[PDB]
C-alpha cells in the first residue's frame, strides 16, 4: 500500500529540533505606534513621525528547560519582537532582567550546561549551578537578583523587556550616540499558566500594551563613567541602586500593543527566526564582545534547527580608543571590584525599597537551594557569599545548616 | 577568534528531534535469566537452557506529551527491552495496557494528533479526543479502560508490559504456533516522580524484577475462537473478562531484573533505537496489519530523528486462509459487535473485581473530561456511550450536566 507508506512517511518527519535556549514559548501579533519626537537623536524611518504605525510579531519564552516544561519555575523570561518596516525586519531580542550572568562569550556553553538537567539521571542539579557561581564571580549580581521575588513573579503580560546591550544610533551627518531601550509593562509590576493567561486576555478583547523608552549616552562621556556600559553583566542605573552611581535619564518613544494570537502555532511561532543581526538603516552594533558573538551565533543555530536537513561614523579621541580596547584583554575575564560592588549595593538597598520581608525571602530561597549540595561545595558557597556581605553569608549559612 | 567560533558551532548543533511518540523516558540496564523449560514450543537460542543469562537494556516512557512534560498525568506507559543474544539484538516493544486504541494502521496519525496539544494555542484539548472517540467505535474499549484508576496508577517499577501482538514461533521441523508474551511486575499491582523513584531504587541496591510468561495458540484453533487474535484492540483473556470467552493459559519462561542506570543519558538512552523488526532465529511476525505497519515505520522514523543530517513454514487448511483474509477487506475498518461487547463486559465486571467505588471513580473521571467540550459534542458523546451500556451513559450525563 503506497498510500499508507506515504502517510506514515509524512507523519514520521514532523518534529524538528527545539531551540538551544528558550525552547518553550508563546506568540502574538500587534502593532507599534510612535507617540513622541526623537528626530534629534534618531534617523530610523520606523521611529520618524508621530502616529506612525508598524506591524509586529512577538514571541515570549522561558530560559533553561525543554519544550514541554513548566513556566512558573524560577527562571528568566524572554520577549522577542519582530517589526516589519519599510527597510526590512528589525528584531528586538529582550530579557525581563536588566542584566545578564556573564560578560565573556566563551563561558556561555558552561553556563547553559550548568542550568540544564543532570547529564546522567536527567534530574535537577543545584550543585552544578552553585559550582559555576563559585567559579565565576561576575554572576553573583544576577544570582542575588534571581533569588528574590523577581525570579518567580512575572507572567508574559506583567514582565518587562530590556535589550541589555548598547547600540549606535547614527545621524545623517556622521555623528552617533550609545543607546539602550526597553519596554515597560502597562499591566504589571499546570505547565501553561502564562500561556493560558495571555491567550485568555487576548480572547476577552483586552489588548496588552508596553511603553518604550530609550537611554542615551554620549561617546565622549562614556569613558569617564563609574561603570563599563559595554559590560552586559551591569545595568544602567535608573534610580534604585547603587546610590553613588548617577542616574542615566530616559525619553519616551512609542507604545507596543498586542491584538491577536497565532492560528497555527508550529508554522507561525515555533519556526520563527530571531537574530540581533536583523537591523535597519540608522542602527549599528556596539563593541560589546557578547553582542559580537550573538551576531554570529543566531543564524548558525537556525541553519541547524531550521536547515534543509530537518554613513561612515566619525572618529573619536584617544581616550575613547583606550577605553574601548579594554574589552579585548586578558583582564576582561577576571573579576574586578564592581563585580562585588553591585550585588553588595543591591543587598544593602533591598530593605529600603521593599522591606525586611523581601530580604528574608531572599535568604530563605538561597538556603533552600544550597541545602541540596554536598558539604565542601556548601563551604565554598559560604566563602564566596562572604565576599559580597558578611551578614548575608552568615544568615544564609546559619539558616542552611538547620535544613540538612 | 576561530576558537570561539568553533565552540559556539559545536554548542549550536547539540539538540536533535525527539521521538514522534513516547518522547519522555528513562533507561536502565539488567539481565534476563531462563528459569523454565520451553524447548517443546521454542527454538530461539536465547531461551534454550535453564540458567542461561543474557544482557539487556530497557527504556521506559510516557505516551502523548513532549520531552519535558510530566509523568503523573493520565496516559499509557511504554517499556522497550533490547536483548543482546548470540544471533543479534532482539527487541520487545511493550505497553502497560493489554490492548491498543485502534485496529487499522491508517488511522494512527489522527489518533496521535487528537492526543497532542491544541494546534493553535498549544494548550490541552479534550474536544479532539472525544470527537475521535465518537468517530471511531473501536477505541471505546481503551477509552473506558483508561478512565478507571489504571490510567493514573503505575510508575516505572509497578507497571507491567504486554507486546500486544501475535508472533510466530517456528520449530526446526517447520511447525509453528501463535504466541503472545508479557512481563509481570514483581513489585507492583514534580515532572520526574517516576524517573526519580526508579533511580533511587537502583541507588539503594534493590534490583527490580519482572516475570515473563507466554500464551500459545494453535493455528488450527485460531479460526474457531470467539474473538480475532489478530485484532490488536482486543486482549487475550486471562481470567477477568469477558466471562463467556474461554481463558487462554500461560507458561513461565524466565525473569528480567535491572541493576544499573545510565552514565550518559543522551548518548546511551535518548539515542537508543528500538524496532519490532529486530528479530532473531526462531521468531517471525504474524499477519497483523498494524504489526506490518510497525515493521516499516520505526526504521523510517529513526532515519529522520537519528539520520546523518541532524525454515519454511508449513501450509494450513482453507479455513485458516479464509480467516486470515479478513484483515484485508473493506469491513476491517468498520465496527462489529465485539467493539461494543468488550467495553460492556468490562463495565459490567467492574463492580465485581474492585468494588463500586472503582465504578464511581470511572464515572467521575469521564465526566470531568466531558465537561470541557461544547454541547453538541457532549450530546454525541452521550449517544455513543449509550451503545455500550444505558446506565453508564445515563450516570455520566447526569453527572456532567451539573458541572458545566
Ligand atoms: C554569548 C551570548 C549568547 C549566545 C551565544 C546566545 C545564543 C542563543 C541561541 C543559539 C538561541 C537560539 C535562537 C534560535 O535558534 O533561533 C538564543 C535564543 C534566545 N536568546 Fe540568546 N544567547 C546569548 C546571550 C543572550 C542575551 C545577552 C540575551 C538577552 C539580552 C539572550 C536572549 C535570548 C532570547 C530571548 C532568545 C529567544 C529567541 C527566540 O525566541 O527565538 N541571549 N540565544
Ligand atoms: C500503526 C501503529 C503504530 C505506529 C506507526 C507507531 C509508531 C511509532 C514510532 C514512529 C515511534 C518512534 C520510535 C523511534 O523514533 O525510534 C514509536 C515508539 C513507540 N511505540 Fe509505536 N506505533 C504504533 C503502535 C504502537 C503499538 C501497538 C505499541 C505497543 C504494543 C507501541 C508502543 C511504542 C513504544 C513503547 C514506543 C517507545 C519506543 C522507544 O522508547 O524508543 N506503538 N511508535
Amino acid at each position: 500500500d503506497p498510500r499508507l507508506l506515504d502517510i506514515l512517511s509524512r507523519f514520521n518527519r514532523e518534529k524538528i529540533p527545539e531551540r538551544a535556549v528558550h525552547a518553550r514559548g508563546a506568540g502574538a501579533y500587534g502593532e507599534f505606534e510612535v507617540t513622541h519626537d526623537v528626530s534629534d537623536i534618531c534617523d530610523i524611518d520606523m521611529l520618524l513621525g508621530i502616529g506612525k504605525k508598524t506591524p509586529c510579531a512577538v514571541r515570549f519564552s522561558t530560559t533553561a528547560l525543554e519544550r514541554g516544561s513548566a513556566e512558573s519555575v524560577r527562571d528568566v523570561k524572554g520577549m522577542a519582537i519582530k517589526l516589519f518596516t519599510g527597510d526590512g525586519e528589525w528584531d528586538w531580542v529582550c530579557l525581563n532582567i536588566p542584566m545578564f550572568f556573564i560578560r565573556d562569550p566563551s563561558k556561555f556553553p558552561d553556563l547553559v550546561h550548568a542550568q540544564r538537567p543532570d547529564p546522567a539521571t536527567n534530574l535537577a542539579n543545584p550543585a552544578a549551578w552553585w559550582e559555576f557561581v563559585c567559579n565565576n564571580h561576575e554572576s553573583l549580581h544576577m544570582a542575588v537578583f534571581l533569588f528574590t521575588d523577581f525570579g518567580t513573579m512575572f507572567d508574559y503580560r506583567s514582565m518587562s523587556g530590556y535589550v541589555s546591550h548598547a547600540y549606535k544610533w547614527v545621524m545623517p551627518d556622521g555623528t552617533w550616540k550609545y543607546v539602550h531601550w526597553f519596554l515597560a509593562s502597562d499591566q504589571g509590576p499546570d505547565s501553561e499558566s502564562a500561556t493560558r493567561d495571555l491567550y485568555q486576555s487576548l480572547e476577552r478583547g483586552e489588548c496588552p500594551s508596553w511603553t518604550v523608552k530609550v537611554q542615551v549616552i554620549d561617546p565622549e562621556d562614556a569613558p569617564r563613567l563609574a561603570f563599563n556600559i559595554l559590560d552586559v553583566s551591569k545595568h544602567w542605573n535608573l534610580g534604585n541602586y547603587p546610590p553613588d552611581i548617577p542616574v542615566i535619564p530616559e525619553r519616551c518613544v512609542g507604545k507596543l500593543t498586542l491584538k491577536k494570537g497565532p492560528e497555527n502555532y508550529f508554522e507561525e511561532i515555533e519556526k520563527l527566526a530571531f537574530s540581533p543581526s536583523h537591523l535597519v538603516h540608522g542602527v549599528e552594533p556596539s563593541e560589546d564582545p557578547m553582542l559580537q558573538a550573538r551576531l554570529f551565533a543566531y543564524p548558525d543555530a537556525q541553519e541547524h534547527r531550521l536547515g534543509p536537513q530537518f554613513v561612515p561614523l566619525q572618529k573619536q579621541s584617544r581616550e575613547h580608543a583606550e577605553w574601548v580596547s579594554q574589552v579585548t584583554s586578558s583582564s576582561w575575564s577576571q573579576p574586578n571590584e564592581t563585580d562585588y560592588k553591585f550585588p553588595r549595593e543591591l543587598w544593602a538597598a533591598l530593605p529600603r525599597l521593599r522591606g525586611e520581608e523581601f530580604q528574608n525571602r531572599l535568604v530563605v530561597n538561597m538556603a533552600e537551594s544550597v541545602s541540596q549540595i554536598p558539604e565542601d561545595l556548601r563551604q565554598k558557597v559560604y566563602k564566596t557569599l562572604a565576599l559580597v556581605a558578611e551578614d548575608l553569608a552568615s544568615r544564609v549559612e546559619s539558616l542552611t545548616e538547620e535544613m540538612v
